[PDB]
């Protein structure tokens, strides 16, 4: 059994060959599958998707840490996009649930890993200006054995333009920035911040930290933790704006006694109500937190080296190039 279709590489098209194809995922976009390659041998995830933006985003992309595109094709009376992707193995979501099931957290070299991971793959996207939109845990794919991360799933990216509304109602309600929750149009890529930050406050608890029943009580369990945001901080989300009133949380009782203090730090810094307080993605990869991995003699625990964390190129850096010196160890 051989499906055979005119693919182009993600130009010139040619006769892509692949075999084995069995449904993986199911969305609003459509289902994604899981394939094998004639020439190579090489498994693939194909993203089958009904009828913008996505394909000129995933095009222009070229990084260790996103989903690498292979080719691309129209197929089957309806037209879809199918995505065909370098096949990974996991997911940050399906890796924390078999932790939260055994009641049993992962371990911090992990968490460190993963979010660092992230950072990266966001001081990227967001040199070119473009906001993923959906960054949750379901989006970061994984490799168990080389602890390699890469983001996935632009279907919601976009490439925000200054003075150009943008859809407020965007992101996994539980990943959702305060600002959008407030209605703001005016939004920028910090919005990607809120959201790695409360990947990472999931992955230090073993559940995600603020689980709203809805798009407007999703900031009642914020509030239940940041406490009421000021007038000043509502400004800041969304001007326009003319909520319990109760104070903050202490941020060291929200996670179990033993939470490293560095990774409390790293989540109060990235869950500010006011857009502009929270750390850039490069800020956020500079952290004390991430200390461990920056040390010579880090390895995984099942012995092997860690991926390559260090190779930043001027494109990354250009936020921020005086970082490098503090983000680049001196053995790299
Ligand atoms: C919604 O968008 C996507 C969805 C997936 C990918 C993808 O790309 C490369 N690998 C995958 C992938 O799904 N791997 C399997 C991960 C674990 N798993 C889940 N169910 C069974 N196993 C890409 C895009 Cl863009």
């Amino acid at each position: 059994k051989v499906t055979t279709v005119v693919a182009t590489p993600g130009d010139r098209p040619q006769e892509v060959s692949y075999t084995d194809t069995k449904v993986i995922g199911n969305g609003s976009f459509g289902v994604v599958y899981q394939a094998k390659l004639c020439d190579s041998g090489e498994l693939v995830a194909i993203k089958k998707v009904l009828q913008n933006r996505e394909l000129q985003i995933m095009r222009k992309l070229d990084h260790c840490n996103i989903v690498r595109l292979r080719y691309f094709f129209y197929s089957s009376d309806e037209v879809y996009l199918n995505l065909v992707l370098d096949y990974v193995p996991e997911t940050v979501y399906r890796v924390a649930r078999h932790y939260s099931r055994a009641k049993q957290t992962l371990p911090v070299i992990y968490v460190k890993l993963y979010m660092y991971q992230l950072f990266r793959s966001l001081a990227y996207i967001h040199s070119f200006g473009i906001c993923h939109r959906d960054i949750k845990p379901q989006n970061l794919l994984l490799d168990p054995d080389t602890a390699v991360l890469k983001l996935c799933d632009f279907g919601s990216a976009k490439q925000l333009v200054r003075g150009e509304p943008n859809v407020s109602y965007i992101c996994s309600r539980y990943y959702r920035a305060p600002e959008l929750i407030f209605g703001a149009t005016d939004y920028t890529s910090s919005i990607d911040v809120w959201s790695a930050g409360c990947v990472l406050a999931e992955l230090l608890l073993g559940q995600p930290i603020f689980p709203g029943d809805s798009g407007v009580d999703q900031l009642v369990e914020i509030i239940k933790v940041l406490g009421t945001p000021t007038r000043e901080q509502i400004r800041e989300m969304n001007p326009n704006y003319t909520f319990p009133q109760i104070k903050a949380h202490p941020w060291t009782k929200v996670f179990r006694p033993r939470t490293p203090p560095e990774a409390i730090a790293l989540c109060s810094r990235l869950l500010e109500y006011t857009p502009t307080a929270r750390l850039t993605p490069l800020e956020a990869c500079a952290h004390s937190f991430f200390d461990e991995l920056r040390d010579p003699n880090v390895k995984l625990p099942n012995g092997r080296d860690t991926p390559a964390l260090f190779n930043f190129t001027t494109q990354e850096l250009s936020s921020n190039p005086p970082l490098a010196t503090i983000l680049i160890p001196p053995h790299a």
